[PDB]
């Protein structure tokens, strides 16, 4: 009936909202390239999305809820769909792309900021709308439903994205055949602005149900604003929401944390390409979190599980996902020789801080650059930083292979371009890590859903809106953004060679140790799990106390 199409019609809207998101991520590299913009600017960017979210979220929530909630809904797909649109505006007023053979980039930070504010009520609406009208079997599986759609959304946008940087940036504009550079060139710039034209056209289509759905299933902005604040106390008076947004938080604090910094875990740790690693994440990760939130809904359906059992699953698959996570401080790799950072030229096991000579004696004769990183794999199995610094005096061309030859510190003598890959026993550790971490994010997400109807039934009906409302708030501002920095901070703490950007500055970490880098990043996150499970706990208590 009405509520399957306003089912429907949210999923549409979900899949939308998760391929601009995607796609946007997969092209803000080439969109950065493209107008010549500082990497500051490029944060904005990205950051204008979220101040459009975080300033409009809970007045939405909060007034939207007594409002034609699926017309507010629609309203918001509208302006996420102008907002899209307008980031690909750009491409039609700037000049032709000339590669060597300004100010329009205020347009990509506007549209971003609209589509921060026309995602706003998906979500509080939304759910709070299906939660209202389904019956209390069913509801938790249509929230499934839609998670599911907004946890698998992202990958789409992600192939859309490479698809069209498989395209030229002038395509239409400008004819082909005198263009002399491929995808391959460093010069190139993919057409980044025909995915959101895309995408844009499909938010502005997902709004078109919601003129027909209505506002109830089977002055008065001046009373609520007057009300605003007993709500707000109402919410947080209430042990139960209060305790597990505290829960939730912490949790998202661990969560973001260890999906941030997990392809770059696998790089590091387990030698694996950066390519290998969003391979792995993307296609095997994620389906298996989809999966969890998906069978976490249908568990909830089917047992016709209350709230209390809803809190105890929720605790339940908190407590077997660390307990596994804890698994992953067995499966390390050493970390792989490289003369002057890992082990000394001579090819002795760890020296210390006060021991990293990036010259040597078998070096001295040649005039290397410090801040380079053109790592070699040489002949004797020691990774050196620069062919340079192993003193190769000649290089030759074999198919698609480099090899120096004559390099000194090799013979104390040939190598090749690229790490030395992990011999003692690394590739059997990073399937075991696979693996478990593959169990570790579906049993996390069998709670997801179990939480969500935990905070949807532990408050008033009235006020279902407003408290997912103010719950995407605090994932966002206590969770979301600043968990990825500090991780970032404590994980560079570990970094043996920074990389240096043009004007001095360090740049991105280019030798990590293994064994620092694995601590920190699996300890941190089970440390937050930890606490997230006595959270978790006291909810539980407090539940069947009441
Ligand atoms: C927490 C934030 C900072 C990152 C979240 C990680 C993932 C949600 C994203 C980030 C990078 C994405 C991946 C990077 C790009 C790709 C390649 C993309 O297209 C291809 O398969 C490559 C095509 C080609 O070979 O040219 C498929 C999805 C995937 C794995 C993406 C899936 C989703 C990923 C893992
Ligand atoms: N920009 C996106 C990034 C993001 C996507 C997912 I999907 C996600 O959820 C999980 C949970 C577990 I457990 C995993 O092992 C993995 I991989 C992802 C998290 I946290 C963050 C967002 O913030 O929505």
């Amino acid at each position: 009936g009405e509520l399957k199409v306003f089912l429907c019609a949210l999923s549409f809207v979900y899949f939308a909202k998760a391929l601009a998101e995607g796609y946007l991520k997969s092209t803000i590299t080439q969109i950065e390239r493209r107008f010549d913009i500082p990497s500051s600017l490029v944060g904005v960017i990205d950051g204008s999305f979220e101040i459009g979210n975080l300033l409009v979220i809970t007045f939405v929530s909060y007034f939207g809820a007594k409002l034609h909630r699926p017309k507010i809904i629609g309203a918001g797909c509208v302006i996420m769909g102008v907002g899209t649109l307008l980031i690909a505006m750009p491409q039609f007023f700037m000049e032709q792309y000339k590669y060597e053979r300004s100010s329009m980039w205020i347009y990509v930070f506007l549209g971003n900021l609209l589509r921060g504010i026309g995602e706003t009520p998906i979500q509080p609406l939304g759910i709070a709308y299906l939660d209202d009208f389904a019956s209390e079997d069913n509801a938790a599986f249509y929230i499934g439903c839609v998670q599911t759609v907004a946890i698998i959304g992202p990958i789409f946008g992600f192939l859309l994205g490479s698809l069209c940087a498989k395209l030229y940036v002038d395509i239409g504009f400008v004819n082909l055949d005198h263009i002399t550079i491929t995808p391959k060139d460093p010069q190139w710039v993919g057409a980044w602005w025909l995915g959101y034209l895309i995408a844009g056209i499909i938010s502005l289509l997902a709004a078109v149900p919601f003129w027909y759905l209505p506002k109830s299933l089977p002055a008065k902005i001046m009373e609520m604003a007057r009300d605003f604040l007993p709500s707000l106390k109402n919410l947080f008076g209430n042990p139960v929401y209060f305790l597990y947004l505290c829960t939730s938080t912490v949790q998202f604090n661990s969560l973001f944390g260890m999906v941030t910094y997990k392809p770059k875990y696998i790089e590091q740790q387990y030698g694996q390409s950066s390519s290998r690693a969003n391979f792995v994440i993307g296609l095997i990760n994620i389906p298996a979190v989809a999966l969890g939130i998906f069978s976490g809904g249908i568990v909830m359906k089917k047992f016709r599980i209350s709230v209390c059992g809803a809190a105890k699953l929720y605790l339940g698959s908190s407590v077997f996902g660390y307990l596994l996570f804890l698994s992953l401080f067995a499966l390390g790799c050493e970390n792989s020789d490289v003369a002057g950072l890992t082990v000394s030229y001579q090819g002795t096991k760890p020296v210390s801080y006060h021991e990293r000579a990036l010259f040597s004696d078998c070096n001295s004769r040649c005039k290397c650059s410090e801040t380079k990183w053109e790592p070699m794999c040489g002949e004797n199995g020691i990774t050196y930083v620069s062919a340079c610094l192993a003193g190769c005096q000649t290089s030759n061309r074999s198919g698609k292979n480099i090899i120096f030859y004559n390099c000194t510190c090799v013979g104390i003598s040939s190598g090749i371009v690229g790490r030395c890959q992990k011999d003692n026993g690394c590739p059997q550790m990073f399937l075991y890590f696979l693996v478990i971490s593959v169990i570790t994010s579906y049993t996390l997400s069998l709670g997801g859903i179990p939480g969500y109807i935990l905070l949807l039934r532990c408050i008033k009906p009235q006020l279902k809106s407003f408290a997912l409302g103010i719950y995407t708030l605090a994932i966002r501002v206590l969770a979301g953004i600043p968990a990825p920095v500090y991780f970032g901070v404590l994980i560079d703490t570990s970094c043996l060679k920074w990389g240096f950007k043009r004007c001095g500055s360090r740049g991105s970490c280019r030798l990590y140790d293994s064994n620092v880098f694995r601590h920190i990043y699996l300890g941190l996150t089970v440390i937050l799990g930890t606490v997230s499970i006595l959270l978790s706990i006291a909810v539980l208590f407090i539940l069947k106390k009441n």
